[PDB]
């Protein structure tokens, strides 16, 4: 009997789901069931774990760092935290090895920011953990085995209340400035309620499919918590397994008649880029009811490519649902209409760059940007476009996207200023640029990423697009930003070995951009993969901008 995130507390939520027959299903890279976890069972393992955790003399409010793998182990640990009233803090594994020194610097800052009293990890990362917590004595380091091996602290489990902290979301900080989003039970529930009942609009019989990491915002709140608060089943792939065989995602959907799934723009592009007939041989995608896109500025153009690619296996493009969100609001902020397909608004590009206004292309329009409709505000939540000064602007005026309502965070963990402002105004400036049209939000990009030169602004992605036209360059391979000396740099990480082609493409690209944009850009060909992402899994444009700046000061 379905309930739409109805509950006060995540523990309440799960208590109800342990009464269903649904659960999670972990699949290997060949879509083979590798491990299963029923909610009924999850509740038990969570209660027991909650008591084990307490035997460690950990007090309510205390933080427990989890190494967020896509695993039955991690899920249990996470709810074990909720039930034990401890604050869960999901951390990302190492981006590999060789980046494993990058990781430790990151990890130590995470620890300085929230002082976890314990950290549960899988064996694989156990060495690394110990080698990195080298100088945090006050930290218990538990393998999942040692953790499962603990004694039930003989105590009566206290039920959590709405205003308790449920978990901290760290994707929001840099390696230099770690920021922790505080999410209370009330807040994560408000959003879960919004998503299930108002945004996505789930139905009985729906079934989710995710390949997203639990360490990112989307994967976790959208795909661990939402199937739990909705008593709906879900199937996971590992994020790395998808990266290597994209089509295994569509496979999984078609295999179990999957219904709902959401990925970033590139998740969709990766697929259509690397599909082959052998792959289309299994696929039937009529069951796919809602295909969501968000996390980064959506490319209408791509999504069209993808839909065109999979019409033949029954992908309905009307199932597309562009949506918008951030961690600072738990997850979701807006969703495109039900059964909408991608809806776009075209604008005179020059009017946007020069006058910061979204107007419709006229007879004299010479350039056009396309923005994707990301929906209207959710029930009880507000979305407002404000300018520099903090004053609300009209429709079609681009400015700072500001949000408010129950989902809003409490502030950054430890940050008094952040909590004070939110407590005072009830509004948060997301640091994203956009505008409204007939109440729908159009997200154009991050204020941080915007290329600001004399008297006009350019959207870095409009320039990077020109680079992605080349066969060798893909989306994300190219980063654009403006140096502090007002010189525009375009960095491109690529596998082009031929020295003749390098020179050829650099010269062609320079020209093509000075034609299109009236700006001369410095093409920087880098090695792959030489530019990596931020903690939220997007292109670190701003980070690359300073790396370059700091570098250039060595002159
Ligand atoms: C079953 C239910 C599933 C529910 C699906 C949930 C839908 C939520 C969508 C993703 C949540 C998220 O990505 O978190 P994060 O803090 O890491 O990134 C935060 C930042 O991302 C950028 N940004 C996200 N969207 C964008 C978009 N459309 N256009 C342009 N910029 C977008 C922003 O500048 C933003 O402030």
């Amino acid at each position: 009997p379905m309930r739409y995130a109805d509950f006060p507390t995540l523990v309440d939520a799960l208590d109800y789901a342990a009464l269903s027959s649904a659960g999670m299903n972990f699949y290997d890279r060949r879509c083979q069931l590798e491990d299963q976890l029923e909610y009924q069972t999850l509740k038990a393992r969570a209660e027991a774990g909650a008591k084990r955790l307490l035997s460690l003399n950990l007090k309510k409010g205390d933080r427990v760092a989890l190494i967020a793998e896509t695993s039955s182990e991690f899920v249990e640990a996470f709810f074990a935290c909720q039930y034990a009233g401890l604050v869960a803090v999901p951390l990302a594994i190492p981006m590999g090895v060789g980046q494993r020194d990058s990781w430790s610097a990151k990890l130590q800052g995470l620890l300085a920011s929230c002082q976890p009293a314990a950290i549960i990890t899988g064996d694989e990362w156990l060495p690394l953990v110990n080698a990195a917590t080298h100088d945090n004595p006050e930290l218990h380091v538990l393998s999942h085995a040692w953790f499962k091996a603990l004694p039930e602290a003989d105590v009566a489990l206290q039920r959590p209340v709405p205003n308790d902290i449920a978990y901290l979301q760290y994707t929001s900080g840099s390696t230099r400035f770690p920021r922790g989003v505080i999410i209370t039970h009330r807040e994560v529930m408000a959003n879960l309620r919004a998503i299930s009942h108002d945004g996505i609009k789930l139905r009985p019989g729906d079934r989710c499919v995710s390949w997203l990491p639990f360490y990112h915002d989307m994967g976790l709140v959208g795909f661990l918590l939402t199937p739990v608060a909705t008593q709906l089943s879900v199937d996971y792939l590992r994020t790395q397994d998808f990266a290597m065989r994209p089509l295994q995602w569509l496979k999984l959907i078609s295999k179990n008649r999957g219904t709902v799934s959401v990925a970033p723009p590139f998740g969709y592009e990766l697929c259509q880029r690397r599909v082959n007939e052998k792959d289309l041989a299994e696929l039937d995608l009529s069951c796919w009811r809602v295909a969501g896109i968000g996390a980064e500025p959506i490319s209408a153009e791509q999504l069209h490519q993808f839909a065109e690619c999979f019409r033949q296996v029954n992908f309905d493009n009307k199932t597309f649902m562009p949506c918008y969100g951030l961690a600072e609001n738990a997850l979701a902020v807006s969703f495109s209409d039900e059964a909408s397909g991608v809806v776009v608004n075209e604008v005179d590009r020059d009017i946007l760059e020069y006058q910061g206004k979204a107007v419709a292309p006229g007879a004299e329009t010479r350039a056009v940007s396309t923005f994707v409709n990301c929906g209207k505000a959710l029930p009880e939540h507000g979305i407002e476009i404000r300018n520099e000064a903090g004053m609300p602007v009209a429709e079609r005026v681009v400015g700072h996207i500001c949000i408010s309502g129950p989902s809003l965070m409490s502030g950054y963990f430890g940050d008094q200023v952040s909590q004070d402002e939110i407590a005072a105004t009830g509004w948060l400036d997301t640091g994203d640029l956009g505008y409204l049209l007939d109440g729908y939000l159009y997200v154009t990009g991050r204020i941080k990423d915007l290329i600001i030169i004399r008297g006009r602004n350019i959207w870095p992605q409009d320039i990077e697009y020109i680079a992605e036209q080349e066969p060798e360059i893909h989306s994300g391979d190219a980063i654009a930003f403006v140096t502090a000396q007002e010189k525009i740099i375009l960095q491109i990480q690529c596998r082009i070995s031929d020295e003749e082609r390098r020179g050829q493409l650099i010269h062609a690209l320079a020209a093509r951009i000075q034609s299109e944009f009236g700006v001369t850009a410095a093409i920087d060909l880098l090695p792959p993969h030489s530019i990596p992402r931020t903690s939220s899994g997007k292109p670190a444009r701003a980070e690359a901008k300073k790396r370059y700046q700091k570098a250039y000061a060595a002159s």
